[PDB]
């Protein structure tokens, strides 16, 4: 008899199944036609719950949680444009491999395309961006609970990386009658209910094989380029390159400690370019390289072979070198392709690197963007993590700073959207519980302004540094003092290093967010970068 | 010079669009869109609007299109910028605004190889735009007449909804003469005022040959969203036929049988309606709970929906007719003939309904604000309503004047872009504007207070706060240098307004209420009115 009693049990089966695939965190924007999913989510003790009222920011919240935990993270939303607001964070996940399980409630098929409310076409809404899309059928008991959990297990089990869109229509009414309808339908799953594992286990691994000619290649003149990877991988890559005797170019996202710092500067030197032309093979581990000089060099170098090792699939070399694209966990890969001690073949590079760091240091003082970027590793929280936006300021950290090996760095450098940086940082901080430094420009802060609601609720101190270069009535110069106030966050606008170091100490005390607004020019940082680059090009 | 030719290809795209009434252009600053952007700046045909949030940029453009009834272009750079446009594109696809999305793209060699800010853009919006064009990589080997014809075809044939034109450009982005002669192949089209190719079919239903029979039956007229002029014409027409007119808040009909959401819960009213043999619905997106239940359950011999949107609009799937037409043209094609009012109990029920509500107009609550709203309407202005309890309340408790413009985002009723849509609504027409929103809506689109800063006539944003949080908007107002008031009674409210109408600025009025009085008061009026 009861359609709502049945709808609840369909929904509970879908949630129970996610539970068998590592889904722990779940993000929900409340709204009264996803009711069944939200409701099955609350009954389910397995989930840690997060909410936000802006579905765009909710996607990014989920994206941040996945990015740090390396587990799949679910998102439930109600039917209509709620769903479309998930696209950005979905897109970013498809590039960087976050597993976002989007459960989008939908009207039933009889209510689509007929003037009904909050009703749009949701199946295939995200085109090729999900790794898998499941458009679930209208709930009925005539489809066995084993089909339903098997379809979900198929999608999650085969999922190497990226998001999955599960569209979930529900018959109206979403409320009412409250009986045993669909009770024996659930009971056919038997003791899968007290189990632990998927109903259907489908989990093939996608992995490249051991390169049998590694023992030759490892004795040639190689270079290691280290892109985005985990904190732990960065230290491993640092050891492996050092053992090989190969120059390591490490990105801000690599956490290698950057043994050859200020690459963005020293790749400008003709002495450095000439040593590198002698390179017979380049082994690039990780991807999304940050620096202009590194991107130019990569694009123009001509080693016999060019290798990209990364756990994401597809082509990762925008200059299309002849070589290899190797799919792997970077740490397993280094295991499979171990180093033997060999004397370094580079003689000039390690000098130029030192000299470049000395040049930046002769410049540490003017209270600006480039200098904050240079000194950033002085303000990093102890046992913390850094989240870094899509701004000049982070190319400047990459160019002018030397971050410590193994210190966690996170970002959104898939498509480098500037639309979700605060909600992302909020997910990054929640997943790990660590105190967090997030560095962002003013447009990114204005873009995701309402994620300040999210940042109120951090589990450790979070410092949001907003680098502000600004950025009918005369245009105004916006600031973030009232924004902070509006959300009961701490706020500082330091004028000098003493005030910044002070602002940082007060910030690192309680668990909430302190906004530190650093007003700067729209030219000093760029300008300082160029000066150091010419200086180094000459050295 | 690749660069010099890329500017000229972009040039041709933009000039094409001007021959189709595109006057407004909304732009979000971005490095990879520079060519469409520069081209746009150099073309005098356009009025330019900027926003930093692409989602709110889409909704601005939607607000512009909603009032202007002309196509509005949007330009964004490659990447998730593009995806931020989906919400407004989807809305347009339902209410019929013509948003022309020009999405800059990396050239095809740079897709799917880990390049920066590079994503799969063609087909990205799935079935939602009315037409989608994935333009080829620019080259002078494809002649300019192809490019303009492709555009003239997308826009000439556009009945309603959006158009996605993906525009890849090769890099670098050396002011040569490189594609000059390529452009000059268009000869004097460049000095012309029309499209290159004119393809402009009309989509429209034929005259209903049996109207003279049906216009004498016992009909009910239901009026949803339509233009202000049409609101007045439908009122005249319904009156002439002797048929009751259930006029939505979006109808601008003057609601001659006000408080339908109450009197529809009375058996004397429904029983009289049961005698209805035809329902003519003009427009759609009906607002009221009672009206939506009534609509779903009614059982005339035929149900008609007249609207210029295409596709089914009756979610009860009644037997009858779906008629595509400009409402105004349709009335002319199907004239009323003067005829005696077949209804007796309803006009009295409506009156006692209003009377019942006037009786409880004093408490300083959501419901009373809603009932008294026409005391605060700006003269010769326009109202913009959110998707919020407070606007159900206006529809239930108020009677808005015939022919006063009302606008809304009520296709998919997202709460995601109401401020930025409001800002486009004010700019399209230049009128002073009232916009009514809930706290959650205002939070959702908070950064669009930056658009509301820049208005050509006063705008008042009533934010109706029943906060579940416990946030306020004084600091948001202060962040963007907007005037702010939190009135605590009717005198403080009336005063906030007098101030508000003097200068071309936005003032934020925050009404703080309860999460229950509003629902309660409506529930008690329903019961009361159902007992008459
Ligand atoms: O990249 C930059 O120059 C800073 C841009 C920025 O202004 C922002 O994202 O707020
Ligand atoms: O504030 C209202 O009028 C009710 C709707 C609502 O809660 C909101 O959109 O914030
Ligand atoms: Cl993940
Ligand atoms: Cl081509
Ligand atoms: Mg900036
Ligand atoms: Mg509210
Ligand atoms: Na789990
Ligand atoms: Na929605
Ligand atoms: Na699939
Ligand atoms: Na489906
Ligand atoms: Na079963
Ligand atoms: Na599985
Ligand atoms: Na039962
Ligand atoms: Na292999
Ligand atoms: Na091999
Ligand atoms: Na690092
Ligand atoms: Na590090
Ligand atoms: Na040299
Ligand atoms: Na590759
Ligand atoms: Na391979
Ligand atoms: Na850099
Ligand atoms: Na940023
Ligand atoms: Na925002
Ligand atoms: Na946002
Ligand atoms: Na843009
Ligand atoms: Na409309
Ligand atoms: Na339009
Ligand atoms: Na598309
Ligand atoms: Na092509
Ligand atoms: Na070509
Ligand atoms: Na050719
Ligand atoms: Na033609
Ligand atoms: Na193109
Ligand atoms: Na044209
Ligand atoms: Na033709
Ligand atoms: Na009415
Ligand atoms: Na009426
Ligand atoms: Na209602
Ligand atoms: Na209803
Ligand atoms: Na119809
Ligand atoms: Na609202
Ligand atoms: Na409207
Ligand atoms: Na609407």
């Amino acid at each position: 008899m009861s359609v709502s009693a049945f709808n609840r049990r369909w929904a509970a089966v879908i949630l129970e199944a996610l539970t068998r695939h590592g889904v722990r965190h779940i993000c929900i924007a409340p709204g009264s036609r996803s009711t069944l999913l939200t409701l099955a989510a609350a009954e389910n003790s397995a989930f840690i719950h997060h909410t936000h009222f802006d579905e765009r920011g909710l996607g990014h919240l989920a994206l941040g949680l996945a990015k740090v935990s390396k587990q799949p993270v679910a998102v439930i939303v109600t039917s209509g444009t709620a769903v479309a607001n998930l696209y950005p964070a979905l897109i970013e996940a498809g590039l960087t491999g976050e597993k976002l399980i989007l459960l989008t409630a939908d009207r039933p098929p009889e209510l689509i395309d007929c003037g009904a409310n909050q009703a749009i076409r949701q199946p295939g809404m995200f085109a090729s961006h999900p790794t898998h899309s499941i458009s679930l059928p209208r709930p009925t008991q005539d489809i066995p609970a084993r089909w339903l959990v098997s379809t979900i297990d198929h999608a999650l089990g085969t999922l190497h990386a990226g998001g999955v869109h599960i569209n979930c229509p529900f018959a109206e009414p979403l409320y009412g009658e409250m009986d045993d309808t669909g009770l024996s339908w659930q009971q056919r799953l038997g003791d899968w209910w007290q189990d632990d594992k998927p109903w259907l286990r489908e989990a093939p691994r996608l992995e490249s094989e051991k390169q049998r000619d590694w023992f030759f290649w490892r004795q040639k003149r190689g270079v290691v380029v280290a892109g985005r990877m985990s904190a732990e991988e960065g230290k491993k890559v640092a050891l492996w390159a050092q053992t090989l005797g190969w120059p390591l170019i490490g990105d801000v996202l690599s956490q290698t400690g950057q043994p050859l710092p200020c690459a963005d500067l020293w790749l400008g030197n003709a002495k450095a370019t000439s040593e590198l032309q002698q390179a017979q093979i380049v082994v690039q581990l990780g991807s999304s390289l940050t620096g202009k000089r590194l991107l130019q060099w990569q694009a123009s170098c001509e080693p016999e072979e060019y290798w990209i090792v990364d756990d994401i699939e597809g082509r990762l070399d925008p200059a299309h070198h002849r070589g290899r694209r190797l799919i792997a966990n970077i740490a397993d890969w280094l295991e499979l392709h171990p180093a033997e001690k060999r004397q370094p073949w580079c003689v000039e590079i390690p000098r130029l690197a030192e000299q470049a760091m000395q040049a930046v240091i002769a410049r540490r003082d003017a209270f600006g963007e480039a200098q904050l970027a240079h000194r950033i590793c002085d303000y990093l929280p102890e046992q913390g993590q850094l989240f870094v936006g899509n701004s000049l300021v982070v190319r400047l950290i990459d160019a002018l700073s030397q971050l410590p090996a193994g210190y966690p760095v996170y970002s959104n450098r898939g498509a480098s959207g500037i639309d979700g940086l605060l909600s992302t940082a909020a997910g990054v901080q929640r997943a790990s519980g660590k105190p967090t430094l997030a560095i962002v420009g003013d447009l990114s802060a204005l873009y995701d302004l309402n994620a300040l609601a999210l940042l109120r609720q951090v589990s450790a101190p979070l410092v949001l540094i907003v680098v502000n270069n600004n950025g009918y009535l005369m245009p105004q110069n916006v600031h973030f003092e009232h924004a902070a106030a509006m959300f009961e966050l701490k706020y500082h606008r330091p004028q000098n290093w003493q005030e910044l170091e002070t602002a940082f100490a007060d910030a690192w005390r309680t668990p909430t967010t302190t906004v530190i607004e650093m007003v700067v020019n729209d030219t000093d940082g760029a300008q300082t970068l160029q000066q150091l680059l010419a200086q180094v090009s000459h050295l």
